[PDB]
């Protein structure tokens, strides 16, 4: 089926929260017989993997490269390209991607318990809120105190456009369900927001009764 | 490439807000000369209506049959079958779907601005929360006193389960941006939530200074 080439930027987790953030160039659609190569521009010890020809839907059987050490040239503001050589073609596929531009600070908020909630004394529910940022990347953490709790014990939505004139903006909600005693004996909460935008990537914002 | 069958429930929207609310049974994957039947069990009537042809990845031309005032048997609670008849197959594929079982009724709230919102006199959020329910299905809209705003003016984000144990419930949050001077002058807001398992079908909830 019909080949294609794209690059993957280095998911935001790995760079605020990971060790070694990859950034990631795949070459989807290579229906045959594969024995492809890849080539970065900024090529500097980063020795790019190949990784196993997976296969996509009925057949487009795809073929993966990763650059390590991105993390630097990337956030700088470097421009990371890649081209693919595989058989199907006699011309080499290409793909660049960069940081995004037009950054927006995100704007967080900490909405409290909902006073019917808080009343029927059980489980009462934090709402956090990353409203208009830079690009859709966003992470977002709780804090119980000064412990971060398990990304399981939360729900976090994904980075949507809002209703907006002129500027692109974005919007993200995050739900943590806690036990009303806790919110009640004063424990303290609060909600960590991640993003590309931030001078110090998270912005912190507790609450408490 | 690998032919399937598939039936598609009537769009909540459609029952609650709309005229006649169809039912889809699409055939994807005939990746042939197309030539298809389509069979109903409740059969009244509703005489299916077939479609073009289109086509879905790199070749798996998709061919459907929508059958209409299902409304009535499908919140009856009865269970809509389809099968197809295709030439790449000796056997009509079969599909069934009826109204979803274990339904939990959801749980709105309508959290205030910000504080630290309300106080840069320009937009402020008002922030959905319906929590909890039934199927992943539901409907937001907003209420400006007694009017319904334009889906066009708000956000909502996709249903999402939450961290639970034992059983399995969704949430949907909403972010509808308004204008100051309007929440502080006094003016009312509602957020009105739609689900397969409330009584009366909605669900208002209003909120102001």
């Amino acid at each position: 089926c019909h080949p294609r080439l794209s690059l993957h930027r280095p998911a935001l987790e790995d760079l605020l929260l990971g060790s070694e953030a990859n950034l990631t160039c795949t070459l989807t659609g290579l229906r045959d017989a594969s024995g492809v190569t890849f080539t970065w521009t900024p090529s500097s010890g980063k020795s790019a993997v190949q990784g196993p020809p997976e296969r996509d839907l009925c057949g487009c059987y795809s073929v993966s490269s990763v650059l390590p050490g991105c993390a630097e040239p990337w956030n700088h503001g470097k421009t990371f390209t890649c081209t693919a050589a595989y058989p199907e073609s006699k011309t080499p596929l290409t793909a660049t991607l960069s940081k995004s531009g037009n950054t927006f600070r995100p704007e967080v908020h900490l909405l409290p318990p909902p006073s019917e909630e808080l009343a029927l004394n059980e489980l009462v529910t934090l709402t956090c809120l990353a409203r208009g940022f830079s690009p859709k990347d966003v992470l977002v953490r709780w804090l119980q105190g000064s412990q971060e709790l398990p990304r399981e014990k939360y729900l976090t939505w994904a980075s949507r456009q809002e209703p907006s004139q002129g500027t692109t903006t974005f919007a993200v909600t995050s739900i943590l369900r806690v036990a009303a005693e806790d919110w009640k004996k004063g424990d303290t909460f609060s909600c960590m927001v991640g993003h590309e935008a931030l001078p110090l990537a998270f912005t912190q914002k507790t609450i408490d009764r």
